């Protein structure tokens, strides 16, 4: 009595439940089809898929023909092309979220409990005879093999797009502040019970830590005073829980909001920026306002500083990694007229495709100096002998690695990306075509339709044994791309959609929060309307380096 | 240097920012009018107030004409009018929540923290002259004489709608689920996070107390056996917190979610009802599905349950208590097409006047017997010596009092009803009159237009002195009703949009949880759309008794 369920039957996001000893049937509600498995299209879904364009043909617009895009840019079609991106790939991801890691089915303690992470895809049932569903081998690959003859790095494949460490350091920092899988839970929790731009890297995660990181007065934060410079607090003086290495002296280690963040002294740049950021915001709004208190100071420029996060997230972050001749624009009012849900849920295959490992060099270039990942990791005092400037100036002047197509990982890092796809059979995630099938796009049908050559796809049919069978965070990283982008089409169709639910979902951007009241006054409204990431560094500092996401060149 | 603010300037929804030393200013983003004031209206609002009739007019319609609405009721005007009342009634309620007892403004904090108690206006600053602001006598009157002159019940005063002690029970039992002010964190705090319909007060508040309540079997509940009948485990069996009377004689004491709900056989005989439905869905549930484990069993009866409370809290709770003509109909679909946040956050006035102790009456008849207040409370056997059928055939049969108009309180429970208005002061809530235009009304200008009459109206004048200062929960009760209504304008003005928006904001209402497969097939689907307060009973009892919202009559 085979569990029906395991051939995946249900199409195009049907729910598949079980019914008798060996029956079962897929709900169709509101998926644009009807019958047994949601397969025959309605009326107006069947006239919309025969007008839909290929996703790479649409990215080809989006990358191409310039001269319409200088137009399209001075235009209202700016916005036109803007919410249809938004509302678009966000739909309906589900809101409210859906299932996690304990359940396979919407239930109360799946949207009630936070300590969990959301998943946009089922698990595998636990009785289903290969281990992902029906196809494949008995078997899945080693996972250490998989990553020492697909993930491991020869040759550094630089990004054709430019793309530099400045952007590879901040997309692990503004990532880490809703992806802080539990050890004591073990994998599908989170500690980042924010599960979006909370800063929970900056103040959070809980509201014990935070008092702690505050200075309480003028709503700033506690800080420490290094070569006449600004930096964060001793934990000394500060008393906060890191995850330091050693040993070490208490007064060389600085404290902030995400711990494991003195683990690297990228993740303490911008631990650093923020918090002179925050502190600056604070001078902006108690000149403003003298009759308000150290509370109001601060939650207030908590909010400055998460709208200009997403402020350079979209209109910078993402039109580096983007490469588009349309110009992101990150205005809130563009879901106004939209049905819209201001709620987001941190999901597990989120987490899983942005394990962005590739970006990191294999080395790390400051001016005349080289420093490899022996010296670079775990240092406490090159940050504060360099400065923030000087720093700046060199992480924006490295390339950064290719993140698809592989094999680009640097050997140092690899032992992630196997316990990655480790966690990924924990976690017991469905396979690459199923995934592929729930983001719009067509099951691949061999290997060499997946890689675009013969020799790993042959590498791989003798492995996996069947594509269908394909693991998920493999298939995004050995799927080739196109000609000058950062990763295959997989990881632009399955992550467009994760990260734009995420930011525009923040409260912030709803009707009610996105007042200028909200943030002290057309001041504060200002200061998110005009955040840019050279703003955000040589405001803070002394002398203005080259701070972009992408190289000289 | 008086602070501005306590005027209490800006209108219609307008957020008071304090500038400079001694100045202000109003933020009139989409409230509809500009001005330094947001008094001067827009071009649509001004059109669309002129066309506005009062509040009352509109409740004589919906109270008036029974021909039309046999008419209505058959048509699709059903829906016209209920969406009508839906999102119209709704967006008065900020989404997501804007404030709560430690913030008077926008704040990550406030939307983050749910152990607050959010509230739709802010605090009166404790920096303003008098104590409500600006209006009103330097000192509120005595919260006992308040309820001893204007609260007290001298005879009993039957509510004119028919409403029954049946109602009572139900209105207290589902209330507290998102009721539970902390005694330690104290005032303007939550125990029950759930802040909606999440059933807490049958398997929450929390999950560790959940699984002492689980059989851990069919998704079922642990339960006892007195009599050959079903009730909630002995606290022997199921060891949970609960808050018995002192040196109580257990065995005996039944455990269930919600505390202090054996402290009233009333409280208790829900908690028995609602027990009995459970497991009765989980044999529906088991038959469907033989594969089924103990969680999903349990998860999913839990779902259909928190479904058939809404139908019936809109069809048939609401119904009674409003006393309209229009037929009620709980429909998620109707705001499928609308802009509507499936969020929900309780308010500290919605707690405050949700306060119906006025139902309570003198004693409580049972067929032949009568028992006092002081035979009724705290009754452990009482529950178990009638029945279930035997005490809904009572409750039914026995009217309740009238809520608004006073003097209408008990002198058992009037201890609340001064611990009410204490902790008004405590929360430093505004006015009447200015929560009277934050939910579309014309402000009182004098105490006779709030009571109708001359003899309280005068006693008033001479305590608060100004009505602009009247406190908020003495104004709702003390309000004159329409001649056959429960309680007055305000009682209705301010409930229903607070009631409304916690119902179909709930999870399932949404487009993502409305599925059939959400309630594991149509067999679960079809319970909660014919989900009565007859079948409630019935179905899990032996004999029929008398159940409804109303006395016989
Ligand atoms: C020197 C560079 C880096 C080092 C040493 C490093 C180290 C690690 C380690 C040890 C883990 C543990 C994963 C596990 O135990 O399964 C991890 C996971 C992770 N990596 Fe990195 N990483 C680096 C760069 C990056 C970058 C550039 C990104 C960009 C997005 C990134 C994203 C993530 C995320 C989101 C997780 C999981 C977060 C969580 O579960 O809390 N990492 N990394
Ligand atoms: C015999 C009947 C009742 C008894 C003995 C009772 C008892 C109490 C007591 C002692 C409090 C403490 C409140 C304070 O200290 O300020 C309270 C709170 C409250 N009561 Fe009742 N009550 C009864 C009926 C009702 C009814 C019929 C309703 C609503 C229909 C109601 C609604 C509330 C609410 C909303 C609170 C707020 C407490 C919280 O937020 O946890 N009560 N009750
Ligand atoms: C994780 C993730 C995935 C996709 C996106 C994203 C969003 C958008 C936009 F425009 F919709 F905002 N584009 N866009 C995107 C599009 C193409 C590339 S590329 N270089 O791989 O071809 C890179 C990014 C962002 C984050
Ligand atoms: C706390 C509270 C307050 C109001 C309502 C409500 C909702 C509705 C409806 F129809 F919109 F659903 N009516 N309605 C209502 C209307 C009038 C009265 S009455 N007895 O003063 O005439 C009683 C109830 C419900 C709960
Ligand atoms: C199904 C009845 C639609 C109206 C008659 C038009 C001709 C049938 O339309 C069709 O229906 C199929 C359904 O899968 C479509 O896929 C095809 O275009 C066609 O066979
Ligand atoms: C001209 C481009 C404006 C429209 C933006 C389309 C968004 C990318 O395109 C579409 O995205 C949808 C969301 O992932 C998916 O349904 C499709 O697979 C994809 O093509
Ligand atoms: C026609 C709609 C706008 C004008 C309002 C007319 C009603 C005046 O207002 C209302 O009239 C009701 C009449 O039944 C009275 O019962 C209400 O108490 C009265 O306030
Ligand atoms: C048929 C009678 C009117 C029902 C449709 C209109 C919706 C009624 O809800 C209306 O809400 C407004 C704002 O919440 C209030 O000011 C009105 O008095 C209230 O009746």
């Amino acid at each position: 009595p085979v569990n029906p369920c395991c051939y995946y039957p249900c199409q195009h996001q049907g729910i598949c439940v079980r019914f008798g000893l060996d029956r079962y049937q897929c709900d169709c509600t509101r998926t644009g089809y009807s019958g047994p498995n949601c397969t025959i299209p309605e009326i107006w879904t069947w006239l919309r898929t025969t007008l839909r364009p290929s996703p790479s043909f649409i990215h080809f617009l989006l990358t191409h023909g310039r001269w319409l895009w200088d137009f399209v840019n001075a235009t209202f079609i700016r916005d036109t092309l803007m919410r249809l991106v938004l509302t678009v790939r966000s739909n309906l991801i589900p809101s409210p979220p859906t299932y996690n890691i304990a359940h396979d089915y919407i239930s109360w303690e799946s949207f009630s409990n936070v300590s969990y992470y959301t998943r946009i895809l089922p698990s595998v049932p636990r009785d289903c005879p290969t281990p992902m569903g029906t196809k494949g081998k008995k078997q899945l690959p080693d996972a250490e093999f998989l990553s020492r003859r697909f993930l491991l790095r020869r040759k550094f494949i630089p990004d054709p797009q430019g793309t530099n460490l400045m952007f590879a350091f901040f997309a692990q920092h503004f990532t880490h502040q809703f992806f802080k899988t539990s050890g004591k839970m073990g994998p599908g929790f989170t500690k980042a019970l924010g599960h979006g731009v909370d800063l929970g890297h900056i103040y959070g995660d809980n509201l014990e830590r935070q008092y702690q990181l505050r200075l309480f007065k003028d709503g700033k934060l506690k800080y420490q005073m290094l070569n006449g410079e600004v930096y964060p607090p001793s934990v000394e003086e500060a008393p906060v829980l890191m995850h330091y290495p050693r040993g070490i002296p208490p007064q060389s280690q600085m404290a902030v909001g995400q711990e494991v963040f003195g683990l690297l002294p990228g993740l303490m740049l911008y631990a650093t920026i923020w918090l002179r950021e925050h502190n600056r915001v604070c001078d902006l709004l108690k000149a403003e306002h003298p009759t308000w208190g150290d509370e109001q100071l601060f939650q207030t420029a908590r909010l400055i500083l998460i709208g200009e996060t997403i402020k350079i997230v979209i209109e910078e972050y993402v039109q580096q990694l983007s490469g588009y001749f349309l110009q992101l624009k990150f205005d809130p009012e563009l879901l106004f007229g939209a049905q819209f849900q201001y709620r987001n849920r941190i999901a597990m295959e989120f987490n899983q495709l942005y394990h962005w490992h590739p970006l990191m060099p294999d080395s790390f270039r400051v001016g005349p100096q080289d420093y490899s990942y022996e010296q670079f990791l775990f240092n406490t005092s090159m940050l504060v002998d360099y400065g923030v400037e000087a720093l700046v100036d060199a992480f924006s002047r490295q390339p950064a690695g290719r993140i698809g197509g592989g094999r680009n990982i640097d050997h140092h890092i690899l032992h992630v990306a196997v316990d990655v796809i480790k966690e990924s059979r924990v976690l017991r995630l469905q396979p690459f075509n199923e995934y592929r099938k729930r983001f719009g796009m067509k099951p691949y049908t061999s290997f060499q339709e997946l890689t675009g050559e013969k020799e790993m796809a042959a590498e791989l049919e003798e492995l996996y044994g069947d594509i269908d069978a394909l693991e998920f965070y493999p298939g995004l990283l050995l799927e080739k791309c196109h000609p000058n982008s950062i990763f295959g089409e997989s990881m632009i169709e399955m992550g467009a959609p994760f990260s734009l639910k995420g930011l525009l979902g923040n409260p912030i951007c709803s009707p009610e929060y996105w007042k200028a009241s909200t943030f002290g006054g057309e001041v504060g409204f200002n200061l998110v309307k005009t955040a840019t990431l050279k703003k955000l560094v040589c405001l803070n500092t002394k002398t203005c380096p080259y701070v972009s996401f992408h190289v000289p060149d």
